[PDB]
């Protein structure tokens, strides 16, 4: 159907690869998420690069099954932040029951998002759950969630690379008004918003540990 | 619970964040997958680096719900080739379907997967599906394959990052045979297998092109 063409790979020294790998690991192990976002302008050059990026995700048979919804405008920003907010109060009351609630005390999160008014960018990634061919006909998008959630990742990495920060919120329940405010079709999904920019000088994280590499790598002989 | 502390933040100036994303780009959208690896050896320091790098991914709750199995050896590898391309087989024969079979004409795949040999080493990502707490108590992993698949991204990133090709599979059929082979637990699943390694000297791709901009970016005012 296409025509198979021959890698073009870069390959460094091993000793390159080494230091390569070392750093891109201490950079990322920098990345945590920020819940205070500075409302100070970032250029949208370096908001495309990263969007760039996340879009070079493989895919599921080649699918690309992703919209990445860009909101800079106040109104908007704004509309966005009171639909989550309450739709995220109604979780926390009942709809995610007593554990996920206790589950969430050491983040001192609540239903109340400032940063979705104060970062001056959100980024909605939203998944298309099946797509259409040019002639109007409904493709297939296979592993269509995977395929945007390594997307997602790739986006957090390229954030995090260019200095800024976010937070990867999943606001349970705001799927459907999200889409409707946004003017998204009904096979798109929200998959998770990033707010984006700089932690406001007085951002704080919680202080959690990550595992120790013999706590997820296992290594299996016979 | 617990703590919360200053965040520390490296900030680079405007210009260099300019170039450091569009750098960052272009390394990435040099990743392709691919299907020809040699069995050339590459640094464990690097394999770990880069299963760390994953192992830095945001989790829902903080869960981090994945395992990374690690497969250098030889026999286990095969053992493990034999299971997916058994599996692929009845896949491509019967259980995808004509729609599936036809979209994957495209990328000349089939149930023959020589790298799971060849490739010196295997990455099989599993998510955890619930996890347990010290006391053996029932965890719940919220998101948790959203949550692997994110980690998965950062990997691909690490590998491309450090030089090294790999192709993320889903051996549809295959999980629960990987699972007992691999000796994991009931509530792990395998989400993705890479094979890791340089690609071979004569290693193709299919010349697939990537969206433009304007096909994956609306912005909304
Ligand atoms: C969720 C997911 C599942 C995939 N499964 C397979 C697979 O089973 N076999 C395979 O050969 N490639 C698989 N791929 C790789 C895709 O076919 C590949 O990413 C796509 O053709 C675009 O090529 P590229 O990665 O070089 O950009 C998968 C990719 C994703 C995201
Ligand atoms: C699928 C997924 C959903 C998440 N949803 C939220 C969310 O809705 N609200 C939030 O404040 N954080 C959310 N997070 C962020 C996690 O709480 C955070 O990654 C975790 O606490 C570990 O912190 P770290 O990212 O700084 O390593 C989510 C992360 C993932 C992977
Ligand atoms: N897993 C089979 C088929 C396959 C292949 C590529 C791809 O993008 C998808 I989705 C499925 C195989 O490995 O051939
Ligand atoms: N979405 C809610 C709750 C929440 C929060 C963090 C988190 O890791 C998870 I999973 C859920 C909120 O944004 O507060």
């Amino acid at each position: 159907s296409v025509e198979h063409i021959p890698f073009s790979h870069t390959r460094y020294p091993e000793q390159e690869m080494r230091m390569r790998s070392q750093e891109f690991y201490e950079l990322l192990n920098k990345r945590r998420s920020v819940r205070f976002i500075s409302s100070e302008h970032v250029p949208m050059e370096v908001i495309e690069n990263v969007i760039k990026a996340a879009g070079t995700a493989p895919s599921g048979a080649h699918t690309e099954p992703w919209t990445f919804v860009v909101v800079k405008d106040p109104d908007m920003k704004h509309k966005i932040r009171e639909i989550i907010e309450e739709e995220e109060e109604i979780n926390y009351m009942k709809r995610m029951g007593k554990r996920w609630v206790t589950d969430l005390k050491k983040l001192r999160t609540n239903w109340i998002k400032e940063y979705l008014d104060t970062a001056p960018v959100l980024i909605l990634i939203f998944k298309q759950v099946h797509g259409f061919a040019a002639n109007g006909k409904k493709k297939v998008h296979y592993y269509n969630e995977i395929s945007v959630s390594i997307a997602a990742g790739l986006l957090l990495a390229a954030l995090q690379n260019a200095g800024l920060v976010t937070v990867t919120t999943t606001p349970l329940n705001a799927g459907p008004r999200l889409r409707v405010l946004l003017g998204r079709p009904s096979h798109e999904k929200l998959l998770v918003l990033l707010p984006v920019g700089y932690p406001s000088r007085d951002a704080t994280v919680p202080d959690l540990k990550r595992k120790a590499l013999d706590q997820i790598m296992v290594t299996v002989h016979h």
